[PDB]
């Protein structure tokens, strides 16, 4: 037998870093999750006991906060290009990095309608993401995303038109809630390095903005046909305006509300033009994904 | 042996209501989780198979909905106390009902800097609760909490002066970062049925806003010489805005956030006055709580 | 304003402790997660910034540690007490302690048939826990519990007999599924210190083996009138067990799992007694408690 | 634009079978969690709101639940091949199916030593999963796993010899505590539809047997130099045992139970030989992952 894939590191390494104007008074925080796994000339330490090719990963833990604290950590993809780039330069041995960061929200707080310089909330769960993977001879591809959007519209959402057979069972619905977890993740052109990357640095706040705004205008607008028609839109959208991405992807849960009949209790009316109370699924949900490109 | 205590009945009911002004196009969602707990003259169901004294926990959570449709759900003050009084009143050997309501957040959309009519952002997991005891000859009481707030100060958090002995590592500081994740409540004055709820409809909205600007601010601005303190200065201000509520009460965890001594490193200086890359701790966390009245 | 009540400490510390049989070679492992809040003479921290009277939480983690090391940590209810006492003792103003306990399980593998001297599984995520109150003047109070102890029958459960009105919908039944997870607190004689709870050590894990079985038999051999009727049985069969116990203290949900009525497709027969596929539901639930003491 | 990769269904969809011996009395649970998405001629959908390619998420779900009515549900490997295989059957536009199962723990209870014909315990989190691609023209690709199965051992794990440099701080051990969370996969060999799937139905079974012991005699049995080279005997171990298996997959976390140096308190002695107590650490983690095949 031999090694087919391997790869190793540290997972979940939480980060904090604070920036402090001495002029103003401003702080400003930033708090990640960071894994690092590493791929290389490592195969003997599964095959043959042999740890001398392994980078501990107590070391590799150490060097993301040595990392964090000589280098900025915004954008994201900045900061996981620099981490990925230092493990192929010092580690002749290593071949690739596969760097994944989730950044937390602190959002600034506005004390009696001014942005306070200190004190921060965490206002949404909602994460913003790379994926930046550092390979030695072929650059860093990286792959930014926001999730943990949840949203819901009240209308303005529809479902008719599907295939119906023998296994159908659902209405035709002209009028339903719509509600998911925005998972949107955006593929940057390959960067030859990270003198590349450094040069779009502020395209990657940019595009992560445009897709967040897309996103909610897009859902709040289209009067939808299907989270297939209208994710397919949102897409389209963030590529006509980014032309360093090469595709949008999105994985949408549908999060079924559930109409009640009451019409058993006194004739009560409760659905149709009378829903108003509505019974949320935690499960099943529906789960719609798809990539666009460019044709 | 006998029964000593009971209650039962449907728990994490979830429940979704929209409100549509069919004049105007503009809707508003609520989304709520419920649990409704009876009292009474049940213990013949535990001793001796008596199923004649339950009222079905699925008839419980058909109540919910249709209570949810004939009534308001907001403020949920009112709507727990709508739903308890009618299990005491028609039941009659019911005698106690015991409503939880926790509140999810759905906040309208601002698209193109204009509120949106009918989409919504989850904005935080924070959530609104009350606890609701309507107990029959003895009125409705009932508690109102906000949790889930989740908060972060970079600096003007010290602890010093605390007591050092040989079970103490602890050094003292005079800047340290600050973070938890608040839960306070209210206890309000005994009401002695809806009529009196009712009279009082617009201070549950006005003090959960109350209670929740005052958390903020005063984490904001107190130059804290503890948990303990900043959190006395909460209570004291909430009770000082709000006659009707007795007790403040607030659970508040420290979540630590830890230097890195990163010296051993190329002589890097990151503690002190140095310090930028701090390490989250996820657990343990300190837990201080506190319930303030009046004197 | 003024201090009505107040507690403060260290949540969420995981501990491990080994112990290793150097003639034998048999190695032991327990693993927990402690949470102690003092009570005492401390008011002053919240309302004059006076730190003095604080034992930092810091110092609590760090003296949870130390006791485990110089005690036995089991069993729980032992070790609790232990800790307890330990600051009211050491801490003149300290005037209560509020030990809580989980116990994680390490159940020692069998290797081909035989048992391993120093390999664990975690064979279930169910608990045992304790509550041990250590107030000064007032002995010490525990409440000793197993959690997360989930179960499922196929059949023997019925529910028919109970109320039925304008808000009923559920049909009666005479075979259905039941599945809880099951929460059973036992609540201990008040101990008048140390030395008495030491008395009893045996009794600990005796009583929580009797807890435990009475449970499995009596929810595998009851043919269920209701989860009412069968909670009761399981109380009263421990309290006939143990006289130190005062009460018995259960809260089960009933995890529902629906019939799925497929005739609509091809005829289909899967109700009633040809009903084969169920749907679990995750929401809501009924719950049921109940506290027998004796009579 | 165009749609590059599109895939659509319904996930987290719970299912309970149960079998029922008439003559034996002995009745057999199963639950599982199913998902299942649809490729194929789907892209108008998402680029036209064409409906009609949409067989409904909800259909989907129906699906699911009358194949477990008319089929066995285990091996998982047998009940996925055979859901997958009616949707590309069924729908000549569909041309691949992506079926996901978690299969969860109800283990037969013992009462009085004797096995219980209708009741059953969750005995562990730990899951057997399959996840069956069933693609047009291109057969049946599964792979079979084990998750969750959690592990330590207080002894006979070692890590020494790693690599050192000035990004090290982690000393040299001869002796540690080893605890992981196991997830284990094994891919087959491509089978050509579900003839050739049922053909070796009794080798899913015994080969996740297999996997099982394998993993946790090897876990107890190897004195570890590293997490790497213990894995790769276990992979290794299963391949000679399966000739249909073509690859295993092992992903372990190193969960880190670290030393407490109590020394600074009465000269306490719990590093090294005398280490007892110990902190297990929630986060950060090792991760080891490698892919193990034939030379
Ligand atoms: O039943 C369904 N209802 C849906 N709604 C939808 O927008 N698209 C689907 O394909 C669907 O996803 O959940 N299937
Ligand atoms: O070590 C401690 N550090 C703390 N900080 C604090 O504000 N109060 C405490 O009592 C303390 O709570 O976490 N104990
Ligand atoms: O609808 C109900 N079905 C139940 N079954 C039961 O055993 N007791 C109840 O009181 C009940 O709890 O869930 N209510
Ligand atoms: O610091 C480390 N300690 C480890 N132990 C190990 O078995 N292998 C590693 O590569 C290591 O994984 O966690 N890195």
């Amino acid at each position: 037998s031999a090694v087919k894939a391997a790869r190793y590191g540290k997972d979940n390494v939480r980060v904090y870093k604070v920036h402090k104007d001495e002029k103003t008074g401003v702080q400003t925080v930033y708090e990640m999750t960071v894994c690092v796994l590493l791929e290389g000339e490592i195969e003997t330490s599964y095959t043959k006991a042999d740890n001398s090719v392994i980078v501990a990963t107590d070391s590799i833990k150490n060097t993301i906060y040595i990392t964090a604290k000589q280098n900025p950590v915004t954008p994201p993809e900045l900061f996981g290009s620099i981490l990925g780039t230092h493990f192929i330069e010092k580690y002749n041995h290593i071949h690739a990095a596969h760097v994944n960061i989730v950044c937390h929200r602190w959002t600034r707080m506005d004390i009696d309608g001014k942005p306070h310089p200190h004190s921060f909330i965490r206002d949404s769960e909602e994460k913003r993401n790379v994926q930046v993977d550092v390979v030695e001879g072929k650059g860093i591809d990286i792959k930014s995303s926001l999730s943990g959007l949840t949203v819901l519209k009240s209308t303005n959402s529809q479902f008719w038109g599907f295939l119906r057979d023998e296994y159908t069972t659902l209405k035709e619905t002209w009028d339903r809630i719509l509600s998911t977890d925005v998972d949107a993740t955006w593929q940057w052109k390959n960067f030859s390095g990270l003198q590349e990357v450094r040069s779009h640095v502020p395209k990657f706040d940019a595009t992560w903005a445009t897709a967040r705004e897309v996103t909610l205008k897009t859902f709040a607008e289209d009067n939808s046909a299907s989270v297939q028609a209208t994710m397919y839109k949102m897409a389209e959208q963030i590529l006509a305006r980014q032309q360093l991405i090469e595709t949008v992807e999105y994985s949408l849960p549908n999060k079924h509300y559930f109409e009640i009949d009451l019409s058993w209790h006194k004739g009560l009316q409760n659905t149709g033009k009378n829903a108003e109370v509505f019974a949320p699924q935690s499960d099943p949900n529906g789960l719609i994904k798809c990539t666009v490109g460019r044709s």
